[PDB]
């Protein structure tokens, strides 16, 4: 088959979609991976053996008064500047005509589009190509669901699609998957957890963060990362920093800068001096797979993005969960229900957190002997399912069979 894949302009969508493209191309299918040129330039290279089976289709973002050049992804357009988010959604919707012209002569058997690709589902109808909507989260997230707002883009895309695709399996969510047939009349299929192939990410294993981990004792380091895009304002960065200090563990922290905050204001006065040698903060993209694979990392403090949830559990890390938006609440509650992590306590009213809730969550999951040992044993049980790479490949074969029918 020829499959056209159109991910949302966001690295938590681009990365698993490129992995999927390569898994289809491995079974002898052809893929057109459609995105914007700077997003494509920042992706890991395709295995040379799949090179002619994964065609990159670069559609340049239309210039929209005030959207900076190169600002192509949710990693470049900050959630704390909603004016710029809106400008980015306009640029995205401007891909409609270049995309419809491309699909016309693509000889596509299937279009696989992301949640906001309402124009791509419409092109699919125009050119009579079956259209699958990617909803590459948990069964629990999909059960919860069962210009324009995100809700209207989603509903329009869903209305124009014939198939909805989730990233889970009955083995991980036996209580939800057998209950699901359709999302608003559209058949649901699960292509498995599709945990990333470590090699496929092509990270630097000489990265300074990994060389720091090499000097730490086994299971001693709390890895802290909130994915590629969720906002965390400076007051909340300070509370997370002071929480990490109060719990007293070693930590490696991948931190994104809130817009308009200087290097001097970023972190509490003297925080880096007081934690020097015990903790490292990196305000750059880190090799998350090499970090989670490392013997020194014990617990993962995660925003519970679905990629970070799968990646954390596939290496048997118990989770300290700080969900920010979207599917992260459901993802966090799902893992808490399996006893493999604990949410940071939140105020009902604003959803805020403080240093003490952060510290208490780290202590219970990573420090207190009795609780920490239960969290590790429960994360290990989840790893048996999440890291069953053969099982997940069989789910990709199952999804390809769903598409031929
Ligand atoms: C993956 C997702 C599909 C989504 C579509 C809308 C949907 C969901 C919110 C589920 C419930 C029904 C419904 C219709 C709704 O709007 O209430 C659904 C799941 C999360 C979602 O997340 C988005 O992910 C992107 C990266 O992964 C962000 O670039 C984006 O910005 C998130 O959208 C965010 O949605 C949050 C929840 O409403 C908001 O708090 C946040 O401001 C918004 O950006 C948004
Ligand atoms: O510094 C970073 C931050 C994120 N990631 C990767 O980016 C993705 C983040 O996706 P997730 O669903 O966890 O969160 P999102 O960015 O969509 O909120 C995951 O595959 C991570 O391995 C990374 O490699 N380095």
């Amino acid at each position: 088959m020829h499959v056209v894949i159109c991910p949302w302009l966001a690295f938590g969508h681009l990365l698993p979609c490129l992995d999927l493209a390569q898994r289809l191309a491995s079974r002898g299918h052809r893929v057109s991976f459609v995105s914007t040129p700077r997003n494509i330039s920042r992706l890991p290279p395709v295995r040379p053996a799949l090179a002619p089976l994964v065609a990159f289709v670069a559609l340049p973002l239309p210039r929209v008064e005030g959207l900076p050049d190169g600002a192509e992804s949710t990693n470049d357009v900050p959630h704390d500047r909603p004016d710029m988010v809106e400008l980015h959604r306009r640029a995205f919707d401007g891909l409609a005509a270049p995309f419809s012209e491309f699909l016309g002569t693509a000889c596509a058997d299937w279009v696989i589009v992301d949640v906001f690709h309402h124009w791509a589902a419409a092109a699919a109808l125009e050119h009579k190509v079956p259209c699958a909507m990617m909803l590459l989260g948990s069964a629990h997230m999909i059960a919860s669901i069962a210009g324009m707002s995100l809700a209207e883009r989603f509903s329009l895309t869903l209305s124009r699609s014939s198939l909805v695709v989730g990233r889970s399996c009955v083995e991980f969510e036996p209580e939800t998957v057998p209950l699901l047939s359709t999302l608003r009349g559209k058949p649901i299929t699960f292509l498995g957890l599709m945990p990333p192939l470590h090699e496929g990410r092509r990270e630097d294993g000489e990265d300074a963060t990994v060389r720091w981990l090499d000097a730490q004792p086994a299971k001693s380091v709390v890895y802290v990362a909130l994915g590629s895009e969720v906002p965390l304002g400076v007051e909340k960065v300070h509370e997370l920093a002071l929480g990490l200090e109060l719990a007293g563990t070693r930590f490696l922290w991948a931190l994104r800068k809130p817009t308009g905050v200087s290097d001097a204001d970023l972190l509490p006065a003297g925080f880096e001096e007081r934690t020097r040698g015990r903790g490292v903060v990196a305000t750059r993209w880190v090799p998350q797979m090499s970090i989670l694979a490392h013997a020194a990392v014990g617990a993962f403090l995660t925003h519970c993005g679905w990629n970070s949830t799968i990646e954390g559990l596939m290496f048997g890390h118990p989770l300290i969960m700080l969900p920010i938006f979207g599917d992260q609440g459901p993802n966090a509650r799902l893992i808490e229900a399996k006893n493999a992590g604990l949410q940071v306590a939140r105020n009902d009213g604003d959803g805020s957190f403080d240093r003490e809730g952060v510290a208490a969550a780290i202590r219970a999951v990573a420090v207190e002997e009795e609780s920490s040992k239960v969290f590790q044993a429960k994360a290990k049980k989840l790893q048996e399912i999440v890291a069953d790479m053969a099982c997940h490949e069989r789910y990709i074969d199952g999804f390809i069979q769903q598409l031929r029918s």
